[PDB]
């Protein structure tokens, strides 16, 4: 109750920002997300004996691959963090506590693989689950482990708040499958465009959460360049191997996971930030007006891309 998280100076006024990296120290990263879960939510959400036991059984279940891991749990959760700080008054006590879970534990358990790669692989996961492989494999993982003694971290909730909370999750996590996102948004665009949309309407907040949700899952093009150049190198890393694997199986992969063709990849973030990022964040703004510094920070990246292709980096 009266034991509160503090982080140093610099890190308590950086990581209210967006553009905020949790740093290289794997110890900080617990702390980092308690501290974001007490002035979000409330030092009362959560037993601390429990979400800290909860928080390590999540980190335990990352696995050590190059992007899809334990730093980007976090980092996903500390982007939702700023979205919710920034929206204060737009979202339920309900809906700060899941979205954070949600966001910690939407990758639980990756393997590096695409839900492509399962398809044609011909993985047991494929066979139980048809759509969103990876994702509905994540929601799995994270009731698993809040099922477990002593992680029930939502035990003081009704059995209504607690299936409440446990839907939020699911949708949450399930949103994280950008197979989905291109729909969602388009639907989103109708929606603000024709002055229609309602966060009343229970299906216009799951859609508008959804949407968040692909904005905190792609937050690495909304970092300061240096950050973003570096964590590029990280998701070509299981591109350029899930390519590899590819080959093993007798099919030549896309181009931006063929490793021999890294000459590719600034002219490929051109088309990613145009057809996928910069309309996620165009979008999100749109909804949400103080979540601006996401699209103005995705177009520097964009921009510095530009350059790297004009030779002047
Ligand atoms: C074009 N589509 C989407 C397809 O239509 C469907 O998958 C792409 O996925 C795509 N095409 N190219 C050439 C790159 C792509 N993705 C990425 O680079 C990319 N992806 C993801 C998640 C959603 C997978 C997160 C970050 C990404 N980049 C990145 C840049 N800097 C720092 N960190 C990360
Ligand atoms: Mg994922
Ligand atoms: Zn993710």
């Amino acid at each position: 109750g009266l034991m509160q998280f503090t982080l140093p100076v610099r890190l308590c006024k950086e990581i209210e920002l967006f553009h905020f990296d949790i740093g290289p120290f794997e110890n900080m990263w617990p702390g980092i997300f308690v501290y974001m879960v007490h002035r979000s939510c409330g030092t009362s959400c959560f037993e601390l004996e429990k979400l800290c036991r909860f928080i390590m059984s999540v980190k335990k279940n990352y696995r050590r691959v190059p992007y899809h891991n334990w730093k980007h749990a976090v980092t996903v959760a500390h982007c939702m963090y700023a979205i919710l700080q920034n929206n204060h008054t737009l979202f339920t006590d309900l809906e700060r506590k899941g979205l954070l879970i949600a966001c910690l534990c939407h990758d639980l358990d990756h393997r590096g693989f695409s839900n492509s790669y399962l398809q044609k692989f011909d993985h047991p996961l494929a066979a139980l689950y048809s759509t969103s492989t990876m994702e509905q494999h994540h929601f799995s993982q994270t009731v698993s482990i809040l099922q477990l003694e002593g992680h029930n971290i939502f035990s003081t909730l009704s059995s209504s708040e607690y299936e409440q909370v446990l839907e939020i999750i699911r949708k949450a996590i399930i949103a994280t499958d950008l197979a989905l996102y291109f729909g969602n948004r388009k639907q989103l665009e109708e929606m603000y465009q024709t002055g229609s949309l309602n966060l009343n309407n229970q299906s216009h907040r799951d859609r508008v959460i959804g949407l968040m949700m692909t904005a905190c899952d792609l937050c690495s093009v909304t970092k300061l360049w240096p950050v973003t150049k570096l964590t590029a190198n990280d998701i070509y890393a299981e591109f350029w191997a899930e390519g590899d694997e590819m080959k093993k199986l007798g099919i030549q992969p896309i181009p931006m996971m063929d490793r021999d063709k890294k000459d590719e990849v600034p002219q490929g973030q051109l088309g990613f930030y145009n057809a996928v990022a910069i309309p996620c964040y165009t979008t999100l703004t749109q909804i949400l007006p103080p979540t601006e510094p996401l699209l103005k920070a995705c177009r520097d990246n964009l921009s510095q891309w530009e350059k790297v292709i004009r030779g002047e980096e």
